[PDB]
């Protein structure tokens, strides 16, 4: 098999977040280092984590390199991600940004999602603060441990780990149920989150009022930076019925003309 890597071949350089850290791997690769201490999660979740991120391999998904599993903390490393936290980097540099680079990355976004919907996945927490940038300022969303089979129009129950509901479909916070389409309500307040340069979405509102809010048919308002053309794709995704939702390939055919 092909997961464990040499632990003595990684060197640990500095804290990236948290703990995820950054370090060199046989003195060549960058890499990125999540640190699992015992008992945050249990080793049979961790396995099935590894081996899941591992099968969903793809260009717009976060690249994971193997694990280090022999001893505490185990390692989960991945290739590392220069320009880090989409959420961050909008904040910090999104006022330099043109309107098709923002553009751009929704359309990494939605190219990795697409991909993800092939398999039959949905990502359970599809937001800015799962997303990475690149160098090149391309987009890359991170999986690990947020991923959930659903056979496609199907429902399955939400039971796990709750993600913030101001990025959750209505089935989720109503009927406790994923749809196959719970996915792409998320991805259209990601699209928001790109184009607003990071704002948080309902900033006035606690997540009680949201989700009452949202009930009685209230949506997110267009940020400037959005054309009119860009603002429907993302309505489009908040349709009350996961039915009536578009697909990420739809979304990926909508976005393409407009320049990818
Ligand atoms: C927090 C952070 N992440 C960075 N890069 C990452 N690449 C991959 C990462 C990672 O977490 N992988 C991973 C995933 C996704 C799942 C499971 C397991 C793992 Cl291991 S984190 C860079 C960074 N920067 C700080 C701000 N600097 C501004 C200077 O201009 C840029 C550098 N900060």
């Amino acid at each position: 098999g092909h997961m464990e890597l040499k632990r003595e071949e990684i060197t640990l350089l500095k804290e990236l977040g948290s703990v995820v850290k950054l370090g060199k791997w046989k003195g060549q690769y960058d890499v990125a280092v999540k640190m699992i201490k015992e008992g945050s999660m249990s080793e049979d979740e961790f396995f099935q984590e590894a081996q899941t991120m591992m099968k969903l391999s793809h260009p717009k998904l976060v690249k994971f390199y193997g694990v280090c599993s022999k001893e505490y903390p185990i390692y989960i490393v991945t290739e590392y991600i220069s320009n880090g936290c989409l959420l961050n980097y909008l904040r910090s540099h999104g006022k330099g940004l043109e309107p098709s680079q923002l553009l751009e990355m929704c359309y990494d976004v939605c190219e990795g999602m697409a991909f993800l919907e092939s398999h039959q996945f949905i990502h359970r927490d599809l937001a800015a603060r799962n997303c990475l940038v690149d160098r090149d300022l391309c987009v890359k969303v991170s999986d690990f441990g947020m991923t959930r089979y659903v056979l496609d129009d199907q429902y399955v129950s939400s039971v796990g780990t709750k993600f913030p509901v101001k990025w959750s479909a209505p089935e989720v916070f109503h009927y406790f149920k994923y749809s196959s389409k719970s996915d792409v309500w998320a991805f259209g307040i990601l699209m928001w989150e790109v184009f607003s340069l990071g704002k948080m979405p309902y900033d006035l509102y606690t997540n009680s009022e949201v989700v009452l809010k949202v009930s009685q048919g209230h949506r997110l308002y267009r940020p400037h930076l959005a054309s009119d053309t860009i603002y429907q794709i993302m309505y489009s995704c908040w349709h009350e019925l996961p039915e009536k939702r578009p697909t990420f390939q739809q979304l990926l055919s909508s976005i393409e003309p407009l320049r990818e």
